[PDB]
């Protein structure tokens, strides 16, 4: 698709039996969702925004599906105030931004 | 162009004689600088990211260069630790998001 920025860029995702919204984001380095307790090992993180840092769980390795393509990569969870979709996986989909 | 997403999406762009480094961000409503003087009149706002709020000052109908490209629109100025290009802007460049 070709997805134009009148609106917020938002898709739905499917992470295991879940269904979330969230933000496609060109200015975000790492996939960063709301709270939620994924399986496995996971590391104590800190990531900064506007507004300062926020600390999150860094989970490996975990299959999300968004728009029906399937990525499996880093997800970030924590008190973020929107499930947003960083470059991180936005690269396994072959996403690009063109003008 | 197409800018890939394995990099942060940086770009140069021009503002009243200045020349900077800004992000191209679909994951912003909002075209927020670093701290800078600019003329006109401004009111201060509250804006939000990943760690909060912070205080920015609001201009309307600010002209700059990105990439060749003419726009006129609001920009914020204020504590952001990145130059950001929103969709305010992003749209004025007919940016699309792609996959
Ligand atoms: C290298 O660090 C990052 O990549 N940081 C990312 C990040 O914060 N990205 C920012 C841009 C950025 C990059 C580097 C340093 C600082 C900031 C944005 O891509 C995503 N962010 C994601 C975001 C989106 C919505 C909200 C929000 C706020 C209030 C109410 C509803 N939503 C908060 C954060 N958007 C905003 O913060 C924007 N906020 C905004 O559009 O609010 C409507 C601003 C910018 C206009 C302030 C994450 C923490 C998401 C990984």
């Amino acid at each position: 698709p070709q997805i134009t920025l009148w609106k917020r860029p938002l898709v739905t995702i499917r992470i295991g039996g879940q269904l979330k919204e969230a933000l496609l984001d060109t200015g975000a380095d790492d996939t960063v969702l709301e709270e939620m307790n994924l399986p496995g090992k996971w590391k104590p993180k800190m990531i900064g925004g506007v507004g300062g840092f926020i600390k999150v769980r860094q989970y490996d390795q975990i299959p999300v599906e968004i728009c029906g393509h399937k990525v499996i990569g880093t997800v970030l969870v924590g008190p973020t105030p929107v499930n947003i979709i960083g470059r991180n996986l936005l690269t396994q989909i072959g996403c690009t931004l063109n003008f």
